[PDB]
């Protein structure tokens, strides 16, 4: 059911410090060479009081490229999909939570996003648009019970790094559990490499279009 092109619709509704929005996109990809474009439009609640690289991570793991003897959870868990649940913590002690759900219908996939970003500083880099993009990241995967069901899922943990537009760096530390919505095969520990580059944007960021290419190998 995961063709070499595959084609998804997505919607996220959010809110960033009380700040609500709603954004809609599409975008296409590769699943099996890792790569993927998605187009985004702020849709209710724009132009966004706060930095867009906050949402790119949350705009898509079936687009991960694996070796033949990782097994790839994520793609064998459709048609039906997989759902799951992030928590990133950001130095300044702002935390965006995420849930997601992901399916297949009618040929494509379908996301669906809710986010809460909570106790950004008034005057830190997120709230005051001073972002510059993320560096290339690393995601250490490990099986693991994520849900309190006594089975494992799959987790991944992400040290990430946002670059500053006035010069410097600003961290966060990602937790994420993935969760399959069938049983399928879970891999043993794995690493991801991503890099999520945004390729184009209007000036206030409420069209933006993403570039990300993930591939998973052994640790
Ligand atoms: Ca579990
Ligand atoms: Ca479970």
């Amino acid at each position: 059911v995961i063709k070499e092109f595959m084609r998804f619709k997505v919607r996220m509704e959010g809110s960033v410090n009380g700040h609500e929005f709603e954004i809609e996109g599409e975008g296409e990809g590769r699943p099996y060479e890792g790569t993927q474009t998605a187009k985004l439009k702020v849709t209710k609640g724009g132009p966004l009081p706060f930095a867009w690289d906050i949402l790119s991570p949350q705009f898509s793991k079936a687009y991960v490229k694996h070796p033949a003897d990782i097994p790839d959870y994520l793609k064998l868990s459709f048609p039906e999909g997989f759902k799951w649940e992030r928590v990133m913590n950001f130095e300044d002690g702002g935390v965006v939570t995420v849930t997601q759900d992901s399916s297949l219908q009618d040929g494509e996939f379908i996301y669906k996003v809710k986010l809460r970003g909570t106790n950004f500083p008034s005057d830190g880099p997120v709230m005051q648009k001073k972002t510059m993009g993320w560096e290339a990241s690393t995601e250490r995967m490990y099986p693991g019970d994520g849900d309190g069901d006594g089975e494992a899922e799959l987790k991944g943990e992400i040290k990430m790094r946002l670059k500053l537009k006035d010069g410097g760096h600003y961290d966060a530390e990602v937790k994420t559990t993935y969760m399959a919505k069938k049983p399928v095969q879970l891999p043993g520990a794995y690493k991801t490499d991503i890099k999520l580059d945004i390729t184009s944007h209007n000036e206030d960021y409420t069209i933006v279009e993403q570039y990300e290419r993930a591939e998973g190998r052994h640790s």
